[PDB]
DNA sequence: GCCGCCCTGGAGAATCCCGGTGCCGAGGCCGCTCAATTGGTCGTAGACAGCTCTAGCAACCGCTTAAACGCACGTACGCGCTGTCCCCCGCGTTTTAACCGCCAAGGGGATTACTTCCTAGTCTCCAGGCACGTGTCAGATATATACATCC
C-alpha cells in the first residue's frame, strides 16, 4: 500500500527539480555520497540567483 | 424678337462605422514514458568520548640595535603654455563583395537498437618499499713539533 507521490521540490516549496539536482550530485563524480538536504539547497539556491536575474 | 451670360437648387457618388466570419499565437487536454518516489534492508561514515603531546595566547619583563622618523636643503621632474605640422577625420564618388537564394552529389555525425568481449572493479593474501633510527666510516679542519733562516 504506497502513499501518494509528492515530489521533493513540492516538500521544500521550491520551482527547481530537487530530484533531478540530487541525480546530478551522484553522477556528477563529487564525492562518493551525497546528503539529503544538499540537493535541496542546491536548488534553493539556484532557484534564487534565477528569480533574481529574471526579475 | 432672338441669342448669350450669371445665380441657385436637388440628386448621384465617395467615406466612416458596425457586424459576420476566417486566420495566427497561445493555452488546456491527452497520450507516451522514463525518471522520481516509496518502501525495505544493511553497511559504514561520522559523531562522540578518552588520553597524550605540542602549539598558541594574554600580559608582562629585559637587552640590543637597526630601522623608522623628523628636519633641512637642493634640484630634478611634473606640469603648464606655446608652436607646428601632420595625420586622421569627414565627405563625395566609385567599386565590390557580402548576402540571400539556388543547384548537385556525397560524406560526417547524431540518434536507436543490438551483440560481444576485454578490461577494470573487487576480494584475498603476501611481501617489499618507505619511513624512521642508528652504528660506522672517509673527507675536511685545526694544531704539535721539527728544520732552514735573518738580524
Amino acid at each position: 500500500t504506497r502513499a501518494k507521490a509528492k515530489t521533493r521540490s513540492s516538500r521544500a516549496g521550491l520551482q527547481f527539480p530537487v530530484g533531478r539536482v540530487h541525480r546530478l550530485l551522484r553522477k556528477g563524480n563529487y564525492a562518493e555520497r551525497v546528503g539529503a538536504g544538499a540537493p535541496v539547497y542546491l536548488a534553493a539556491v539556484l532557484e534564487y540567483l534565477t528569480a533574481e536575474i529574471l526579475e
